């Protein structure tokens, strides 16, 4: 403490030394399956110990075009970690992020079509999370992707939802099961109007048989508010923050 | 492993034990002053040691109307540390984040005035950084805030600039000196088109005598590309990540 580094170099390095640190943050059910649901996050270690800020290294990956490759790393390890977990008696789902790069590249889903069945990973055991931004920007390719995943018995999820001018139009074309509401709706919950906004959103999503995930549950009070709002899924530090191990007791 | 907790409480438990940890990320000059320039950041320690994610506790803060309280804590201790550092011999500037909450509050200017006079902090020593989104959402209050900030001999900054429909329109009504460009512009710069876009953005920013700050300089290469683009300030982990102390050798 404290220091710096060539993050692009460290990225290209960690792709080989496999220095990448995989984290998990549980997604809790309120109205959905029992199951076990983790969102997998990616943290990176600098050569001298401390971890580099995720915004910084995520941008590094995009500046070097590395994006998709990094995704393919995660997607790999996750599956392995899943084969170690699903074949341990727990039936769990993983929420894995996809970058715009991975979204656009057509070779992704074929490449994936050699990795799962290499570990005999159960159907509907994997959820690919793409931002609403990347969803709207590259819509066609998103549609194609999600339909492919549908054929491969995987599930789609859209994060940071509810920000685009007409957030729902985007839905009409792609095959998505989970919708993860943007944290902006969870802002200023002490006011009733906001709660009503949230409830309206989640209800609209429920008419469309989508599974509402709401992040940032930071107190029991907030959990209450979100249950009242009708969120079918829920995620927060008060439940459990990002951790090294898929440890969370779901009962 | 593993980490969990009522963050709202912790914030209400940090605001008087002063458990908050203030970080610093240097803003390097390429074409601006030879000041020392830091952006102050905020980290939170849970009671049992490890640090809780920033998105987590910032959202926690917004959920319970703690936002402006925290902003004022940061402002205070920034005034203090700047007194201890600038009196030491250094001549530094601080970029301090303001939340939407603080933006809306009208007592912020008077309270700030008293806090400033209480420490005899030099003119043009503080830079208040609000996001383009927040400035656009609360335009008149952003105008009044910046107008008042001018009289206190403080400076202003718009961050995440360039994503709104017509980014330069809001700038007409604001008294701002530093414009911090959104990181989306510093992605895939290996493409020539993006380079052209960035160069244009910075060029028009220069035509309005604004000082462009570009973040996520993740390698020497990117630094080169940004100097080319015409950025007057830069910031990145290749230069220096968030540190516990204002250590950066600016020469």
């Amino acid at each position: 403490a404290a220091q710096r580094g060539d993050v692009i170099a460290i990225l290209q390095q960690a792709l080989e030394t496999n220095s990448f640190r995989l984290l998990f943050q549980p997604v809790i059910s309120l109205r959905g399956d029992s199951h076990e649901n983790y969102e997998v996050l990616l943290r990176l270690l600098n050569p001298q110990g401390q971890e580099v800020p995720p915004a910084e290294f995520l941008h590094a990956a995009k500046e070097a075009g590395l994006a998709e490759k990094i995704d393919r790393w995660v997607i790999l390890n996750s599956i392995k970690l899943l084969a170690e977990h699903r074949a341990k008696g727990h039936q769990t789902k993983l929420f894995v992020h996809l970058s715009s790069a991975s979204l656009q590249d057509p070779g992704l889903l074929p490449w994936l079509g050699v990795a799962l069945k290499a570990a005999r990973l159960p159907p509907e055991s994997l959820v690919f999370q793409i931002s609403e931004a990347d969803a709207t920007s590259y819509l066609k390719q998103a549609k194609q992707l999600t339909q492919g995943l549908a054929t491969l018995h995987c599930q789609a999820a859209i994060s940071q939802f509810g920000c685009s001018l007409n957030p729902f139009n985007a839905l009409k074309h792609l095959t998505v099961q989970f919708i993860k509401i943007d944290g902006s709706f969870v802002q200023d919950l002490n006011q009733v109007e906001n709660q009503e906004i949230l409830k309206g959103l989640i209800a609209e999503l429920h008419e469309q048989q989508k599974l509402s995930i709401v992040p940032f549950v930071e107190s029991a009070s907030v959990l209450a508010t979100l249950w009242q709002a009708g969120a079918t899924y829920i995620q927060g530090y008060y439940l459990q923050g990002p951790s090294q191990a898929m440890d969370y007791d779901f009962s």
